[PDB]
């Protein structure tokens, strides 16, 4: 038989990740792309037609908005909730994390040494005026992290934090993530803050611009003396209607195994989420950090929270 996946967060090298499914359990997988919040609305419109098995995509915060558009459906697995950790999964069993990435400090090398970084919250201080740059507040990461803040500190203590945050600012936010990485490096802000895959990402190209940029940025997991650094997933979830039930719910189990956590956390220079898989050589050289074992549905709870803080502060 087969199962279609639906997936925001294929990348080629998972066709081997498929191809050992397929041998291990007979099942052929069908992959069907798409932005992950253009698949979400495909998925509603298909309705109860829909031939969808699993929906992956990244962000829990895009993984409570599936949940709440009421596609996804509760999978009760031994395998997957002793493997994957309670953090890093729906409390309502409704999505599961199979990759982790984490919101860092990005930092220009020859400006600016570790020991002077800290928290999340000390980006608020007057010493970084003018130095900071971050992406839009349309974008999902950011939203995450900011729900995040307003789930430790309450809307006030986040508020005020946020005004000096965006005080900050060296430029309006403009670009993406690798934009801000860029910028870090060009000297037009000494820190930022962007996913931690974009910078191996950048490690790893072949274009001599890209490795000179990774060459200039060094990237500082935050809050290592309290909470943790705030992570977030890659993840997904067994579609309600699914036509093949049993298949999705052995794929979801497969990618937890130590092989396919290799690939698919590798495969975008992510973590994987299982004890005991190494790391990929690429994120080896920044070193072990602490997470936060905050469940990542807060940010999915908290993003309209997140987005209103944002607008009232003037983050663009
Ligand atoms: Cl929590």
């Amino acid at each position: 038989g087969a199962i279609n996946l639906y997936s925001s967060r294929h990348y080629d090298t998972d066709q081997a990740l498929y191809d050992s499914f397929t041998k291990k359990t007979g099942l052929k997988v069908n992959l069907i792309e798409g932005k992950g919040d253009k698949l979400i609305e495909r998925i509603k419109s298909e309705g109860a037609n829909s031939p969808a098995d699993v929906f992956m995509t990244v962000d829990a915060g895009r993984l409570w908005r599936a949940q709440e558009a009421g596609i996804l459906q509760p999978i009760s697995s031994s395998t997957l909730n002793n493997k994957i950790p309670a953090n890093l999964r729906s409390p309502e069993k409704l999505w599961f994390g199979f990759s982790k990435r984490a919101r860092v400090i990005m930092y220009n090398k020859n400006k600016v040494q570790p020991s002077e970084l800290s928290t999340y919250e000390d980006l608020a201080q007057n010493k970084w005026k003018g130095k900071i740059v971050i992406r839009s507040s349309s974008n999902i990461y950011n939203q995450s992290l900011i729900a995040s803040l307003i789930e430790i500190h309450g809307m006030s203590d986040a508020e005020g934090w946020a005004k000096g945050f965006v005080r900050n600012f060296a430029r309006p936010p403009e670009g993406n993530d690798t934009a801000q990485i860029k910028a870090v490096a060009a000297g037009i802000g000494d820190i930022g803050l962007a996913n931690s895959y974009y910078l191996a990402r950048l490690k790893r190209s072949s274009k001599p611009e890209d490795q000179a940029v990774a060459d200039k940025v060094g990237m500082f997991f935050p809050n290592q003396n309290g909470r943790g650094t705030h992570v977030n997933i890659s993840g997904g979830g067994v579609v309600k209607n699914a036509p093949n039930k049993e298949g999705a719910i052995k794929f979801l189990e497969y990618l937890v195994s130590p092989e396919a956590q290799k690939i698919f956390s590798e495969g975008n220079n992510e973590y994987p989420v299982v004890a005991g898989v190494p790391i990929a050589s690429v994120l080896k050289p920044f070193g072990s950090f602490k997470n936060d074992s905050t469940n990542v549905s807060v940010y999915g709870k908290l993003n309209a929270d997140a987005i209103k803080l944002m607008d009232r502060v003037g983050w663009k």
